[PDB]
């Protein structure tokens, strides 16, 4: 710990949680191991109010070199706050900890897939507008997500969607042992990601929401996807999906990235479609 550069130690203090401020229960995991070593935690604020949080131990980090990068990951992600983006409550420096807020309803794809829950067409579009909002915030900060899908969005107690799976919340699904179908055609052809490829992915997420979490292109192999899209074939209009919203999904999948809507135009368009219910 004393090996760390003191200027960097100083720069990361506003992201660091003191040990006396956090209670981690290592005896109870969140989400039956499906998110790796994520535990129920209790974070205390300056007023001593208790915040129920999700604590992830970062086992991969073992040396002062990898520790330094992680401090910078915490510093950058701490400045990303928006109601539709999953926040970084803090970091704890026993492997380093990543303290995230608790999401009662877990991931979005699993929530919409669970037969017990019956969201309406309005609730679904409302989840899509929420994602679009978080994505609009990320695009304003020049942040490229690179892996947007319903499995990577979380749901809290007030059914507020949070864009996750980025920064210190990356590798969300690393269950240790004893995404071409969301990718833009140019991402598949050149391995380069932009806001314009995030929009293609958002279009897929919109289709996932309206099908209640059906897998895209079930009969197309991941190697065959490139040829399929080059022929100008796309995901079909889901059953209870309105024509204006399907027109939006198709605009998201245009072969020319520059012809695709921005997240601002998608927020604008989707909110006005949402308002018609
Ligand atoms: F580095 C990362 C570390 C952790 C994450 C995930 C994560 C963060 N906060 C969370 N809060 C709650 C849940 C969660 C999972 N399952 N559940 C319910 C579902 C409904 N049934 C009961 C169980 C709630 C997951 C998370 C991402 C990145």
């Amino acid at each position: 710990l004393s090996a760390l550069n003191p200027e960097l130690v100083q720069a990361v203090q506003h992201v660091v949680i003191g040990p006396s401020s956090l209670i981690v229960h290592f005896n109870e995991v969140i989400g039956r191991g499906h998110f790796g070593c994520v535990y129920h935690g209790t974070l205390l604020d300056n007023d001593g109010k208790k915040i129920h949080c999700a604590v992830k131990s970062l086992n991969r980090i073992t040396d002062i070199g990898e520790v330094s990068q992680f401090l910078t990951e915490g510093i950058i992600m701490k400045d990303f706050s928006h109601p539709n983006v999953l926040s970084l409550l803090g970091i704890c420096l026993g492997s380093p900890l990543v303290v995230l807020p608790y999401m009662k309803h877990g991931d979005l794809r699993n929530f919409i897939r669970n037969e017990t829950h019956n969201p309406t067409v309005k609730d679904l579009i409302g989840f899509g507008l929420q994602v679009a909002k978080g994505m609009k915030y990320l695009a304003s900060k020049k942040f490229v997500h690179r892996d947007l899908a319903a499995r990577n969005c979380m749901l809290d107690e007030k059914f507020t969607v949070k864009v996750a799976d980025f920064g210190l919340a990356r590798d969300m699904y690393d269950k240790e042992y004893y995404p071409v179908k969301w990718m833009a055609l140019e991402s598949l052809q050149t391995q380069k990601f932009t806001t314009k490829s995030d929009v293609w992915s958002f279009g897929v997420l919109l289709w996932e929401l309206m099908t209640r979490g059906a897998p895209p292109y079930p009969d197309v192999n991941t190697f065959d996807i490139t040829v399929y899209l080059l022929q100008g074939r796309r995901l079909l209009q889901p059953e209870y999906c309105p024509d204006p919203l399907y027109e939006v999904m198709l605009k998201c999948w245009h072969p020319k990235a520059e012809m695709r809507p921005s997240f601002s135009e998608l927020v604008s368009r989707i909110s006005a479609i949402f308002s018609t219910f």
